[PDB]
């Protein structure tokens, strides 16, 4: 679990979204795995706008921070889960770390701000879905 809180928006795994994250939807993509709901409250985070391939990310099931060297956004092959068939994840950065389901939500940050959030992985790999591309969420 875990979400991004910046501005008037909170941005979560699309597959982990909730009936209220559905009834306040600002945009959704489910070949990113990525959901933004809208929030009343102002939020915690600042977006990174970077070409940074490196940066630590948060593992849950190690309570834990990590660094981790990730490749650029690109369309990775993601097999079927209870949640998708199997199919092309756009926007994606593989890193090699720990992960498990539950670990999706942890935020991977660089020096500039936030990058991305868990959202794929297995066999020592973890994957971020990129959110440094959405400018909208920073107005
Ligand atoms: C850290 O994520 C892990 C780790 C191990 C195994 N499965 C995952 C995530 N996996 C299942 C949920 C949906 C997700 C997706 N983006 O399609 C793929
Ligand atoms: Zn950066």
């Amino acid at each position: 679990s875990g979400a991004i809180y910046v501005g008037n928006y909170r941005v979560v795994n699309r597959h982990l979204a909730t009936h209220n994250d559905w009834a306040n939807l600002v945009w959704e993509d489910s070949s990113r795995d990525l959901l933004v709901s809208s929030t009343t409250a102002q939020g915690c985070d600042t977006i990174a706008r970077c070409d940074c391939q490196t940066g630590v990310y948060y593992c849950s099931s190690r309570r834990k921070h990590y660094p981790v060297s990730f490749s650029k956004p690109s369309l990775i092959f993601v097999e079927a889960s209870e949640y998708y068939p199997a199919r092309y994840q756009s926007h994606l950065m593989l890193a090699v770390g720990h992960s498990e389901p539950g670990d999706c939500g942890g935020i991977l940050r660089c020096q500039h701000g936030v990058v991305g959030i868990v959202s794929t992985g297995g066999n020592g790999l973890v994957g971020f879905a990129d959110v440094r591309d959405l400018l909208w969420l920073d107005e």
